[PDB]
């Protein structure tokens, strides 16, 4: 009931997201979208929740965790069950897929969550891919002298473009109604391969926000009583 949406900043081609578990970049305008785009709701009364695995939890700076005005929910397989208040702001939970079910309990949450975004890893991401309504990525390419950033965690291509398809004409239509984005919509080729989203230029890359959404299903069962 409450839409699922991956959010996840990779450098084409290969969509690398990490490296020695760090981001490989540091791009103040990437990370403003993300804060923007996870903060922010349509309706006042409601928060969004960002979902991590714990290894992402321990790499944010200390004194910025938990991310403000959104409920943080970490997960780890050491972990008591499947959604428990911890601190203030903070949820853990022992399994992604059951936190996402009872996370979604009208009862629990008074319908006052808005949006449930996934925010990583790799780990976490490689079993969302069937769980995600959408994936709002950030497409990121070295400017032609800029050496590529070497990396050790990728997102799942295949399994996206599989799945999903680029939506990227509906991006600014989906996103918080408040956000302002530099960028007008635009398609460009990159090394064979179309990218279409909303441009920026940070330091030494280009990158481009992009809305990835479910491909139609076709209608083969629906269970009866
Ligand atoms: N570019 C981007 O947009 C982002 C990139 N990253 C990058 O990703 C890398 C980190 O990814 P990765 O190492 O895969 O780690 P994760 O952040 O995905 O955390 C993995 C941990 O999550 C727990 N976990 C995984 N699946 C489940 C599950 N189903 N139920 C309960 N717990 C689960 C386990 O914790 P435990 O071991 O305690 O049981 C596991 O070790 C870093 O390099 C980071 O920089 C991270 C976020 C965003
Ligand atoms: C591995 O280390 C991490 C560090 C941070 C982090 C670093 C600093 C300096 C400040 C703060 C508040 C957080 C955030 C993350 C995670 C949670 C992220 C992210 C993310 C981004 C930046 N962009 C898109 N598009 N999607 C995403 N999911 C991981």
């Amino acid at each position: 009931k409450v839409p699922v949406v991956g959010i996840v900043a990779a450098l084409l081609p290969e969509m690398g997201i990490g490296f020695q578990g760090n981001l490989p970049w540091r791009l103040a305008k990437e990370m403003k979208y993300f804060r923007e785009v996870t903060t922010l709701t349509n309706d006042n009364s409601k928060q969004n929740v960002v979902i991590m695995g714990r290894k992402t939890w321990e790499s944010i700076p200390q004194k910025f965790r938990p991310l403000p005005k959104r409920i943080n929910v970490v997960v780890s397989r050491s972990f008591d069950g499947e959604l428990r208040k911890v601190e203030d702001g903070i949820y853990h939970s022992n399994s992604l897929r059951n936190c996402l079910t009872a996370l979604q309990s009208s009862l629990a949450n008074e319908n006052k969550i808005e949006r449930i975004y996934i925010i990583g890893g790799g780990e976490i991401y490689r079993q969302s891919m069937d769980l995600a309504d959408h994936w709002l990525i950030t497409k990121i390419m070295p400017l032609p002298e800029t050496t590529i950033p070497q990396m050790d965690t990728f997102l799942q291509k295949q399994e996206l473009e599989q799945r999903f398809y680029d939506n990227s004409d509906k991006l600014v239509d989906f996103l918080p109604s408040s956000i302002q984005l530099e960028g007008r919509l635009t398609s460009q080729e990159w090394n064979g391969e179309l990218v279409k989203g909303l441009p920026v230029q940070e330091k030494g890359y280009q990158f481009y926000f992009t809305l990835y959404t479910k491909k139609l299903e076709h209608h083969h069962h629906h269970h009866h009583h």
